[PDB]
């Protein structure tokens, strides 16, 4: 059978494993089998490729998640977001004391109130982690209506559990037309949310699902052979959005109110860019919901796919490197010391100061100020006999006993504040703000309570006490001599059962002393810095507040230099005004009404009672106070008594008086007073009050003011925008744009003619090409008209990727282009502060300067013959907008602002909140995001962690924290990076196109070597939309396209839903499948992070990418890319003006090269028919020319080939 050298090779080879033994007990329990490790991932590959990239979702954590609360201050709703609590048994802190997640909305919703969930461990044994768990879940509804759900589950340490709570508000219905917006020009529809006598808009639904798993790595490692995963979702409720209703879910209203640590918690939302309406159908509407279930779905099974590779044998990875916050902070901050010595520099430069002349007049205008309390004084020791009081509200029901038989006995209650109630204070009263100039009244305000009589009012119907119980004391012995035996048990509010908790008192009034004295009215304009001159004019000042008033007269004025709290230092010229109000004479005039109330209800307080028993054994006498009042409020509640014949029963509350103005309500509104001297009400008094009308009477301040002034304002001296940014800005991006505006007035305003601004951008663009030493300008011509006449070359990615470099070495060029372009476009400035922090890229706009110019290098023809027609031009020719800057930029401005930037003289701060995206964020970018997405979707990219225990360790310890390293470390990556593009088309007088482009890849291969039926692949489609709506608060409704509009078949439909899916759409017509395409794209990404870049569209950058699209090229991701992220980086690299990258083949930039240039050509012809004609420009014609071009160049025949290049070139002439 075998020889004795076979039988030694045996011996030895037994004598390996045995080795490898050795050393796998050596490192631990955990297994060491490479052979199933291998297999397993080979099985999750082949899962992995059939998870669907669609639709997008964006996931946050709690930080996030707050933090985009705070970002988006417009409606917020989305079409789902699902609430996922993912834990793993290894990672729960064991030694909290509950494992709970908690979360509520503060305003009314069709089906939420809040969420509520229990982990309880039942069994846990942690040398082998085999865990029995049981997870209760409590929901809410808004008619306190509770519902439970109970989940059991047997398993082991390492596995996930999620559940995953989804919040369905669809869109259904928009009602009108109700008129016409006429900046945008589109009808107005409405969006009803609200309780109203319209019909509501959104429906709302909820789905409640967990899922869990079976890693069956005990049986594979018995057994020895590989066995698939199995995942299990259970179902526990699902209401679809059938009906219409009032309030669906607003994110902006939710809190996340605890989560034990250790418990994952994932807010995973898609919101659309722009409002659009759903489809009513019921079989449309749960296709919606469940392709948001399967995605979240699928990256649960991936990541568990990859746990169970991980449990079964050694994976290695290494960590993508985080890039260095402290090299990019050196090289900033040298930077910024740069900019400082430039500083320096420019103030050497000093000229006379030269002024200009400043008249207002100011109109009678009314101004309210109002204190930081309402004018009030509390006396002290205030006693008050009767049953019912300022405390007690105790009814003669109520049975209340003495030592004496049927002797009621007396209650009184005793009030008193806790520390000072004179205040000194000086404020600077907003009166009246410009873009010019400021207005401020600055005066002093003083306060005292002075000696008098105290004025209480006792409501006939009281508000509840803090002390109002069913009985205060009863009798539980009678002795004949000694007396009876009391035991007293008075509860305070809230009782045990109670609901709505509530409590409160009454305060007594006084009379205070109130010095009001104006020193002067300040006036400062915004770009003076220094002392102006020539100063004069006259205001008139009018105080009044309570039922007294004062005024007084201005004349002279000085330059006068003062600072405000929020703005800085101002310049300007003060007047001098001296009066003085004084109501000490009639503080207290409110006494009509005039009941005051201080709420003291709280949580904590429930239950609690004076408890005591007082008799014969027992004391005489009773001096007890709540402590926990004293923890909430710093004061006191108090019961004291004293056993005899005949008792009284004190009842004194003490509270401090910071506590007491923090919580009061001015009830007795009965006979509010009228502003002092008749004037209007200032929108701070009975402007929709509810209940606000006593306070604002005694607490606001209103003046009238009216006059005008003259003085010599200063011009800012030419050598300040240096300092200006030396000492204001925060990063390079301000310095960056700083430059840009300075620069503005540089250049010349000639350029404001269309002829002069395209003469201009041709020199630019001759001096860098002259400046060129290599010669690829004249072999990227050859290439171009090699493409538009027919011949596609394979180096033309060669070419454009030499062209893109060229670009992003002259960075002067780049500069003067955007320049212009800032320059040139309408409202520049306005730009320049809209953009923010960031800055906009010019390295898209060199790149269309430089493609543009080669095409029209190559036919022979300027620009200026392709860019006729009125202003705005945009509008009036059909490819200015593709292949001009300017028009491009103004285009998407009237866009993205439905033209509220073309009104007069508005700033940058409040055009700033007129967007027209839908749940837009003042930290987003004001043209279209581009930009690639990479985060893992249900669960976070790190555990929690713990601290080590401070005891001794023992063994079963160190096995579960192993468990925990190896379930955690590799395992979480997304399984998937996608990048959108999107550009805006033109059309009619309120009609947009909007193309949004989706790029996705999936998540790489462990393995691979095989074929690319199980290989990680790219999807992608163009998707369009029609904009004609708006609605009344100026956001874009959306109507989406068919797939025939957006250039597909029907073959085309499958074959996309395939890639974007995962799957075969069985029983799904084309319609259904591009509805699903199309519905799965529009949606938003929402981040914290934030982007310092913004990025111009363009057509033909947006065919090289459907190049992609449409035309994928045959390519081996997992093999060449050591990450799914890196590929679409690269694509967004492209998309960006920059160069293709060197991992691709070279057909690949090739074709995407010739594409847009086909796409301008095509554009080209197009509007040439203005100054050609079409019969000698046919497109038979020039497929005829084409083809004998082909043959010609194949051939090396250069008089046919200058024959046609002649033939084409005329057809621009005549």
């Amino acid at each position: 059978n075998i020889s004795d050298n076979d039988e030694n090779i045996l011996k030895t080879l037994i004598a390996d494993y045995n080795l490898r033994m050795r050393r796998d007990a050596l490192l631990g329990e955990l297994a060491r089998l490479d052979e199933l490790r291998d297999i397993s991932q080979v099985k999750g590959v082949e899962y992995k490729v059939t998870i669907p990239l669609l639709p997008v979702i964006s996931t946050l954590n709690q930080h996030e998640f707050e933090i985009t609360q705070a970002n988006i201050e417009t409606d917020f709703i989305a079409d789902n977001v699902t609430f996922v609590t993912s834990f793993v048994p290894a990672d729960l802190d064991l030694e909290q004391t509950i494992q709970r997640v908690f979360f509520r909305t503060t305003a009314t919703t069709p089906h939420f109130q809040s969420f509520n969930l229990v982990i309880e461990i039942l069994n846990y044994d942690q040398d082998s982690g085999d865990v029995e768990l049981h997870v209760k879940i409590m929901i809410v509804r808004p008619n306190s209506d509770v519902v439970n759900y109970d989940y059991t589950w047997i398993g082991k340490d390492y596995e996930r559990i999620s559940v995953c709570y989804n919040l369905i508000s669809h869109l259904q219905r928009i009602d009108g037309p109700h008129g016409r917006d006429d900046e945008a020009e589109m009808p107005i529809y409405r969006i009803i949310r609200r309780d109203s006598g319209s019909i509501p808009s959104y429906a709302s639904g909820e789905h409640l699902y967990v899922i869990s798993s079976h890693l069956h790595v005990d049986e594979i490692v018995r057994r020895r052979e590989h066995k698939s995963i199995s995942v299990d979702v259970t179902q526990l409720s699902l209401i679809l959005p059938i009906i219409r209703t009032f309030n669906p879910v607003d994110l902006r209203e939710v809190r996340i109110e605890d989560i034990t640590p250790g418990i994952e918690f994932t807010i995973n939302m898609e919101v659309s860019t722009y409002l659009a309406e759903s489809s009513g159908s019921h079989v449309d509407m749960q296709r919606a919901i469940m392709n948001h279930a399967d995605k979240i779905v699928g990256n649960y099974t991936g990541q568990q796919w990859n746990v169970q590779s991980n449990m079964l044998s050694e994976v290695r990875t290494q960590m993508l490197e985080e890039e260095d916050e402290e090299a990019r902070q050196r090289g900033d901050y040298t930077t910024s010391t740069l900019v400082q010595t430039m500083a320096q520099v420019s103030d050497l430069f000093s000229s006379t100061i030269l002024y200009r002349r400043a008249e207002a007049r100011l109109d009678n205008t009314v101004g309210a100020f109002e204190l930081l309390r309402p004018v009030l004084s509390i006396p002290s020791e205030y006693v008050h006999n009767g049953r019912v009081g300022p405390i007690t509200n105790i009814p003669a029901n109520a049975s209340i006993v003495t030592s004496s038989s049927s002797g009621a006995g007396q209650v009184r209650n005793i009030f008193k504040p806790i520390g000072d109630q004179t205040i000194n204070e000086s404020h600077f009263a907003n009166v009246f703000s410009n873009d010019e100039y400021a207005i401020y009244l600055r005066f002093s305000y003083r306060q005292a309570p002075v000696q008098s009589e105290t004025v209480y009012l006792q409501q006939n119907l009281p508000s509840m006490r803090i002390v109002s119980p069913s009985s205060v004391s009863t009798t539980v012995s009678t002795a004949v001599i000694g007396g009876n035996t009391i035991h007293i048990n008075c509860p305070i509010r809230p009782h045990r059962e109670d609901r709505l908790v509530s409590g409160g008192v009454q305060v007594p009034r006084q009379s205070t002393a109130v010095e009001i004295r104006v020193q002067e009215i300040l006036i400062g304009y915004r770009q003076a810095t220094t002392f102006p001159i020539d100063t004069e004019g006259r205001l008139s000042l009018e105080l009044m507040y309570g039922l007294e008033s004062r005024s007084a007269v201005g004349n002279t004025m000085s330059p006068v230099r003062f600072v405000t709290v929020n703005d800085g230092e101002f310049f300007g010229l003060t007047c001098p005004i001296d009066l003085t109000l004084s109501t000490v004479v009639d503080p207290s005039s409110y006494l009509s009404d005039g009941v005051i109330l201080v709420a003291t209800a709280f949580e904590d307080l429930r239950g609690y009672a004076w408890v005591a028993t007082l008799g014969g054994d027992w004391p005489r006498t009773y001096n007890s106070s709540m402590r926990a009042f004293n923890v909430l409020t710093g004061g006191d509640i108090n019961l004291s008594t004293e056993y005899g014949s005949e008792m009284t029963y004190t009842f004194k509350v003490e509270l401090p008086i910071v506590y007491m103005f923090n919580n009061m309500t001015v009830i007795s509104n009965n006979v509010p007073r009228v502003p002092v001297l008749g004037v209007t009400y200032a929108s701070i008094y009975q402007d929709s009050r509810t209940e606000l009308e006593a306070r604002r009477f005694l607490q606001t301040l209103v003046f009238r003011i009216h006059g005008n002034w003259s003085a010599r304002i200063p011009y800012t001296p030419g050598n300040l925008p240096t300092r200006n940014t030396a000492n204001q800005h925060q990063d390079i991006q301000q310095v960056i744009n700083d430059s840009i505006s300075q620069e503005l007035g540089r250049l010349s305003d000639e350029l404001l003619n269309m002829k002069n601004r395209l003469d201009h951008l041709e020199r630019q663009f001759e001096m860098f090409i002259q400046s060129q030493e290599s010669e690829w300008w004249e072999i990227l011509l050859n290439v171009v008209m090699d493409t538009v006449l027919g011949y596609f070359s394979t180096f033309a990615g060669n070419a454009l990727k030499s062209a893109q470099q060229a670009i992003s070495k002259a960075v002067g060029y780049t500069r003067r282009v955007l320049m212009t372009v800032t320059k040139t476009m309408r409202n520049g400035p306005i730009f320049t502060r809209l953009l923010g922090a960031k800055n906009l890229s010019g390295q898209a706009l060199a790149s269309l300067e430089t493609l543009v110019e080669s095409v029209l290098r190559s036919i022979n023809v300027k620009k200026s013959r392709f860019m006729s027609g009125a202003e705005p031009l945009y509008k009036n020719n059909k490819v200015a907008q593709h292949i001009d800057n300017t028009e491009k930029m103004n285009m998407m401005m009237d866009f993205s602002f439905a033209n509220r930037n073309n009104r007069q003289n508005i700033t940058a701060d409040t055009l700033s909140r007129m967007h027209t995206q839908n749940a837009h964020g003042t930290s987003d970018t004001v043209l279209p995001a581009m930009r690639v997405y990479y985060r893992p979707l249900g669960f976070l990219d790190k555990r929690v962690g713990e601290a080590l225990h401070k005891g001794i360790t023992r063994p079963e310890a160190l096995k579960k924290q192993l468990r925990s390293d190896v379930a955690n470390v590799g395992t979480r990556a997304p399984s998937h990076a996608f990048m959108t593009y999107t550009d805006v088309l033109y059309e009619d007088a309120g009609s947009y196109i909007v193309s949004k482009r989706y790029l996705g890849i999936g998540e790489l291969n462990r393995f691979g070597r095989t074929t690319s039926d199980k290989n990680a692949d790219i999807g992608g489609v163009n998707i369009k939309y029609r904009v004609n709506k708006i609605t009344a608060d100026g956001k874009y409704i959306i109507d989406r396209l068919s797939h025939t509009e957006s250039g597909y078949t029907a073959a085309d439909v499958d074959r996309l839903y395939r890639s974007l899916f995962g799957k075969q759409g069985d029983g799904l017509s084309t319609e259904q499948k591009w509805m699903d395409i199309s519905r799965g794209v529009d949606a938003k990404i929402i981040s914290a992070d934030m982007v310092s870049e913004e990025f111009l569209s363009s057509k033909y950058t947006g065919q090289m990418i459907d190049e992609l699209i449409n035309s994928p090229p045959q390519f081996n991701y997992s093999l060449i890319y050591r990450n799914c992220q890196d590929f679409v980086l690269d694509v967004l690299r492209v998309a960006q003006g920059f160069s293709p990258s060197n991992k691709w083949d070279v057909s690949t930039a090739a074709r995407m090269q010739q594409r847009r240039v086909i796409s301008l050509m095509d554009d080209l012809m197009s509007e040439s028919e203005t100054f050609a004609r079409s019969a000698h420009s046919n497109h038979s014609l020039l497929q005829q020319i084409r083809r004998s071009y082909v043959k010609a160049r194949k051939r090396g025949d250069l008089h046919t080939v200058k024959a046609l290049q002649l033939r084409l070139k005329g057809f621009f002439q005549i």
